[PDB]
């Protein structure tokens, strides 16, 4: 049972990172299971040309998908 210690959160409360929304849930139900279900929301972990790695935000997973899969979310409508 690890102790471990709680400390200060890890966002950077100030900076707001860019959230990619899954346009299509990838990859297909052919090749793959989808780690990003569509309308899911991740966050852009590193860019890396014309893939970068994003993390949902709901299930935690983290995988690489094209920035053609998703798309660079700006803010809600609904507050």
């Amino acid at each position: 049972g690890s102790s471990g210690s709680s400390g200060p959160l890890p966002n950077p409360e100030g900076l707001d990172s860019d959230f990619l929304a899954v346009l299509s849930d990838y990859p297909s139900p052919d090749i793959s299971p989808p780690i990003f279900r569509r309308g899911e929301k991740l966050r852009v972990i590193s860019d890396e040309g014309g893939w970068w790695k994003a993390i949902s935000l709901s299930t935690g997973r983290e995988s690489y998908i094209p920035g053609i899969c998703v798309a660079r979310v700006s803010g809600p409508s609904s507050g």
